[PDB]
């Protein structure tokens, strides 16, 4: 963790929730190591989600439930190593008004959340 691991931004982060409570959609940019805005979307991911890949790259991402925020996002980058990189960070949304009864909530401001080879602390 101090010395071997990536610093991933995460940028304009927004779900679709609907009155529901099911997610119907989430997006976000990210920017790491070896991505610059790169897009990670999902339709109706679950909550939490599988492993969803971000486009055509080595970065993926699950959406789950935070403890202080609403949502949390793991995410994971492969290395062509037999170990990959992974952590998981909460990120504040403010919701507005979707339309016809869903919530979007929005990424205020960018959020840096860093991975690494180790699993998750206890
Ligand atoms: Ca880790
Ligand atoms: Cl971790």
């Amino acid at each position: 963790d101090p010395n071997m691991y990536e610093n991933i931004d995460i940028a304009d982060f927004n779900v679709r929730k609907g009155e529901d409570g099911t997610i119907k959609y989430v997006n976000f940019k990210l920017s790491g190591d070896d991505a610059d805005g790169l897009l990670c979307e999902a339709q109706n991911p679950g909550l939490p989600s599988n492993v969803i890949t971000c486009g055509e790259s080595k970065y993926r991402f699950a959406l789950s439930s935070g403890k202080q925020y609403e949502f949390a996002l793991s995410l994971y980058h492969e290395l062509g190593l037999a170990v990959g990189f992974y952590g998981t960070g909460e990120i504040f949304t403010h919701c507005r008004a979707g339309g016809l009864g869903d919530f979007i909530c929005q990424q205020q401001n960018p959020t840096t959340i860093v991975i690494d080879s180790l699993p998750d602390a206890p």
